C-alpha cells in the first residue's frame, strides 16, 4: 500500500517539477501588479493547465504556512470553504477534501475535490505541494456539491538569494459537472490573480 500510495504521488511531483521547468506551450493570459498567469493545454484531460508566478513579500515558512495542506487556507482563499484531512498516510503524504464555493455569478455551483497531496522538499530550500485527484471510500459525492477532479497541481515555495519568496502555482482543475467552456475559460485566469492577491494580504497580517 505504502509503496504505491507513495508511488503515484511521486509521479505527481515529478510532473509538477516538469511543469515548473518547461518554458514551452505556455501562452500568456494576463499580468499586472505582482502576478503573471499563463496557460496551456493539459495532457491529463480536455481542458487546460494554469501557471501563476509572483514574488510574495514574506519569509519562506510564512508563505508555506498559508498554502500548506489543516492550518490556514480556509481563511484567506476566497475559493475554499472546507478543508478536511481524511486519511493521513505518511508524515508528508495525505488525502484531503476541499470545498469551493459558488463562482462566476452562481454559474459555477459549489464543487469539492478529493486529492492525494504530497509535500516534497527540494535541495535549494524549495518546499512544494503536489496534489492529484483520488477516489476514497470515506469521501464519496456529497449532496449539493459537484465532484471535481484536480490533475497534478499545487505550489512551489522557492527561497530567494533575500528576505522574500518566489511562489509558482499550478491550477489543473476539472470543474467537471456540466459547464460550457467560455465560463470555465474566464474563471481560472481571474481565479489565479485573486489567489495571489489574497495570499499577499494573509502574509502581511504576520508583519502587522
Amino acid at each position: 500500500f505504502q509503496s504505491m500510495a507513495a508511488q503515484m504521488s511521486e509521479a505527481v511531483a515529478e510532473k509538477m517539477l516538469q511543469y515548473r521547468r518547461d518554458t514551452a506551450g505556455w501562452k500568456i493570459c494576463r499580468e499586472g501588479n505582482g502576478v503573471s498567469v499563463s496557460w496551456r493545454p493539459s495532457v491529463e484531460f480536455p481542458g487546460n493547465l494554469y501557471r501563476g508566478e509572483g514574488i510574495v513579500y514574506g519569509t519562506l515558512e510564512e508563505v508555506w504556512d498559508c498554502v500548506k495542506p489543516g492550518g490556514l487556507r480556509v481563511k484567506w482563499d476566497e475559493n475554499v470553504t472546507g478543508f478536511e484531512i481524511i486519511q493521513s498516510i505518511t508524515d508528508t503524504l495525505c488525502v484531503s477534501r476541499t470545498s469551493t464555493p459558488s463562482a462566476a455569478m452562481k454559474l459555477i455551483s459549489p464543487r469539492d475535490f478529493v486529492d492525494l497531496v504530497l509535500v516534497k522538499r527540494y535541495e535549494d530550500g524549495t518546499i512544494s505541494s503536489n496534489a492529484t485527484h483520488v477516489e476514497h471510500p470515506l469521501c464519496p459525492p456529497k449532496p449539493g456539491f459537484v465532484r471535481g477532479f484536480n490533475h497534478p497541481c499545487g505550489c512551489f515555495c522557492e527561497p530567494l538569494p533575500p528576505t522574500k519568496t518566489n511562489l509558482v502555482t499550478f491550477f489543473h482543475t476539472d470543474l467537471s459537472g456540466y459547464l460550457p467552456q467560455n465560463v470555465v475559460d474566464s474563471f481560472f485566469p481571474r481565479s489565479m490573480t485573486r489567489f495571489y492577491a489574497n495570499l499577499q494580504k494573509a502574509v502581511k497580517q504576520f508583519h502587522e
